[PDB]
């Protein structure tokens, strides 16, 4: 999927202005991303970027990069989707980055979110959804998880976010309501971030192709 | 002052402490008169389930074994402090900055005590500001949330650093008539790790110190 990921990488450089901070995700498809953003970067004032790997690319490309407490809130927010539903709700955090993405997004007025076909379901929740966790609260979490939606959780042993805590994959659901189950989940005790993206949902989805497809 | 109510509320939590019991021990200056008490039953106790590395370090001083919760498994006691205690028992935690390991022992706890002196009762939480840990790259982000949404005015602890490496804003100026509702509406904010409104999940039982100690 390199060629799609490259594809949509791409097409969402048409959205960056002269004099942005853009907001920066992580994964595979950003990568394509970062490098096309720099070889526009003396359009850009820099990045924001939502983990220390994104960061070390970023300035390996010579992009200046940002703290968000110094930019405050953005105009865009470019990253990747582990599912993207027909309603946009996403399912993020395959790469354990989920919280910071989810910070950088909520202060950016439009998130264009770069995908390949094999990303867009009918149904999230084949690809297992992450949250992350307060490491003393792992357990608990997992038990009150299964109890709430009957799936399976699994501790991803030995990730350590960039925030120091630990991730749990919650396999087997069928989130037919995103809204909700973000919703409720965020009231747990020990979650940190809930890696559904539906109440701060893509504006803009890019289907990597020739053409690309913009939903 | 508030020294003998503080004690005293902490010797008529101990009556909760059934034989063989892991304690959820919480954490603060109130919590201390706890610890202290639970020394003196320490043949009666299996061990505690801690709350802050503050609280770790002073069981561990009188030779009671601290577990982690993710060892222990759900709990039948959690004992803690609170800066302020509404009648509907709601609280406002986190004046010591240990509301994140606080709120996630109360949560695996099936009775919550709540042990206060009696100025910690309150008509309205929010005199006392509302703490909120934060992941310290959302803080300014999430200030300005708060503020949007309740109109009171966020403010950076600066220099406090949880257990968990976080951040904490101070939210002042707010009357939290519905803590529960407030409770859901700022947990959804992405970059707060945990608000230090205990509605949810709320005290059990608040234990007013005094002689004799006031059981509500």
């Amino acid at each position: 999927m390199s060629e799609a990921k490259r594809l949509a990488a791409e097409k969402a450089i048409e959205y960056v202005e002269d004099g942005m901070i853009v907001g920066v995700g992580t994964g595979s498809t950003v990568a394509y991303f970062i490098d096309a953003l720099a070889r526009i970067q003396h359009r850009i004032k820099g990045a924001v970027s939502s983990s220390e790997q994104s960061t070390a690319r970023l300035k390996q490309h010579g992009i200046e990069v940002i703290e968000l407490n110094h930019s405050g809130n953005l105009s865009l927010y470019v990253d990747g989707a582990d599912e993207c539903d027909a309603n946009k709700c996403l399912i993020k955090g395959g790469g354990a980055a989920l919280t910071r993405e989810k910070i950088i997004a909520e202060a950016s007025e439009r998130f264009i979110c770069i995908i390949d076909p094999s990303k867009q379901v009918p149904v999230l929740g084949r690809f297992p959804l992450p949250v992350e966790v307060i490491p003393m609260a792992r357990s608990l979490v997992a038990r009150q998880i299964r109890d709430m939606t009957g799936g399976q959780p699994t501790w991803r042993e030995g990730v350590v976010t960039d925030n120091g805590n630990q991730i749990l994959d919650i396999h087997n659901l069928q989130i037919t309501d995103p809204e909700k189950l973000e919703r409720e989940l965020n009231q747990l005790p020990g979650v940190v971030c809930v890696g559904l993206f539906a109440r701060r949902r893509a504006d803009v989805v890019i289907v990597g192709g020739e053409p690309p497809v913009v939903l």
